[PDB]
C-alpha cells in the first residue's frame, strides 16, 4: 500500500524541488535526480476537503489519468505506432502523510513570485493520500513561449509534431486528447535536427527546429484498448461549454456538436479542432523573433495559413498527417 513522500522525494529531490505549475487538480514541482530534471504533479485524493474550491477525486476517478499518462508514455517504445511526443511517464506513487514543509517553501516561492491561484497546501493531516506522479520534464509551455519562438519554421515543426504524435496514438489507442490547449503543449531544447515516428508501420521524420514537443494532460482525454474506453464524461458539465474570449471555449462547443455529447465514442475530428486553434494561435498570438522577411520564409508563412484555412476539411490528425500538403 501507500509509501511516506520520502519513497518519492528522498530529502534531495525535495531540496532541490522547484514549483512550475499548477491546477484544480493541485501543484506540479520541478526536481532533479540523477543529474536529470524530472516534473512531479500532486494530487489530493480520497479526502473530504475542498482543494482549491473543489472535492479531491477518489482513487477510482485518478485511474483514468494514470492510464492515459502510461498508455501515451509506452508509445515512445512501440514499433508500428512510435512517438516521443507525450511527456515520458517514469513513475506512480501513492503517498500518504501532511505536505512536506520543503514542498511548501517551493510553493510561497512561487506565489510570492508569480502568485498562486490555489490555497496553499499546509492544511493537509498525516493520513492524506496523494498521488505523485513522476513525468520527464518537458519544457515549458507554447503560451509562456508566445514572445520566445525563432520564426514561422518553429511553429511548422510544432504543428508537424503535434499532428504526428496524435495520429500515432488515433492509430494505436484511438485518442483524442480533447483539451489541448496552448498550456498543455510543451517545447524543450533537443540537439537532435530529425524527429522520428512511425506510423502503422511507416517511420518519418520531421525537422526538429531544434525543438521537442511534448503533449501533457489528459483532464478530457479519452482511448480505448480491446473496446475498453477510458474518457471523461462531461456530457452534463455545463461550465465547459459557457466559455468566451478566446477560440479555445468554441473547441469544447464544436467537439460536443461533432461528438452530439456522446464522449464515450471515438470522434478523432476532435484532435483537428483542437491543431485548428494551435495554428490559429500560431498565425495570430505568436510573436516571433524573426518574421518572414526572406522569399522560403513568407512560403512556409503562407503554408501555415493555407493549413488554417484547409485542415477543418479532414477527418483527424491522420487524415491530415497522410494527405495534407504542409507535411509533404
Ligand atoms: C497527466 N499529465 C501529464 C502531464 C501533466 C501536467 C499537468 C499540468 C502541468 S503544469 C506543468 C506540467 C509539466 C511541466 C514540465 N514537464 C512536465 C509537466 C504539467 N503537466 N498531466
Amino acid at each position: 500500500g501507500p509509501v511516506p513522500f520520502s519513497h518519492c522525494l528522498p530529502t534531495e529531490k525535495l531540496q532541490r524541488c522547484e514549483k512550475i505549475g499548477e491546477g484544480v487538480f493541485g501543484e506540479v514541482f520541478q526536481t532533479i535526480a540523477d543529474h536529470t530534471p524530472v516534473a512531479i504533479k500532486i494530487i489530493a485524493i480520497e479526502g473530504p476537503d475542498l482543494v482549491n474550491g473543489s472535492h479531491q477525486k477518489t482513487f477510482e476517478e485518478i485511474l483514468p489519468e494514470i492510464i492515459i499518462s502510461k498508455e501515451l508514455s509506452l508509445l515512445s517504445g512501440e514499433v508500428c505506432n512510435r512517438t516521443e511526443g507525450f511527456i515520458g511517464l517514469n513513475s506512480v506513487h501513492c503517498v500518504q502523510g501532511s505536505y512536506p514543509p520543503l514542498l511548501l517553501k517551493a510553493w510561497d516561492h512561487y506565489n510570492s513570485t508569480k502568485g498562486s491561484a490555489n490555497d496553499r497546501p499546509d492544511f493537509f493531516k498525516d493520513d492524506q493520500l496523494f498521488i505523485v506522479l513522476e513525468f520527464e520534464f518537458g519544457g515549458i509551455d507554447l503560451e509562456q513561449m508566445r514572445t520566445k519562438l525563432s520564426s514561422l519554421a518553429t511553429a511548422k515543426s510544432i504543428l508537424h509534431q503535434l499532428t504526428a504524435s496524435l495520429a500515432v496514438a488515433e492509430a494505436s489507442l484511438r485518442f483524442e486528447h480533447r483539451d489541448l490547449h496552448w498550456g498543455n503543449v510543451l517545447l524543450k531544447k533537443t540537439s537532435l535536427k530529425k524527429l522520428h515516428y512511425t506510423l502503422n508501420g511507416k517511420s518519418s521524420t520531421i525537422p526538429s527546429c531544434g525543438l521537442q514537443v511534448s503533449i501533457i494532460d489528459y483532464t478530457l482525454s479519452r482511448l480505448e484498448r480491446d473496446g475498453i474506453v477510458v474518457f471523461c464524461d462531461v456530457s452534463m458539465d455545463e461550465d465547459l461549454f459557457t466559455g468566451d474570449g478566446d477560440y479555445q471555449f468554441d473547441i469544447y462547443r464544436l467537439m460536443k456538436k461533432e461528438n452530439n455529447n456522446r464522449w464515450g465514442e471515438y470522434h478523432p475530428y476532435s484532435n483537428v479542432l483542437w491543431l485548428h486553434y494551435l495554428t490559429d494561435k500560431m498565425l495570430k498570438q505568436m510573436t516571433f523573433k524573426t518574421k518572414c522577411n526572406t522569399p522560403a520564409m513568407k512560403q512556409i508563412k503562407r503554408k501555415i495559413q493555407e493549413f488554417h484555412r484547409t485542415m477543418l476539411n479532414f477527418s483527424s490528425a491522420t487524415d491530415l498527417l497522410c494527405q495534407h500538403s504542409l507535411f509533404k
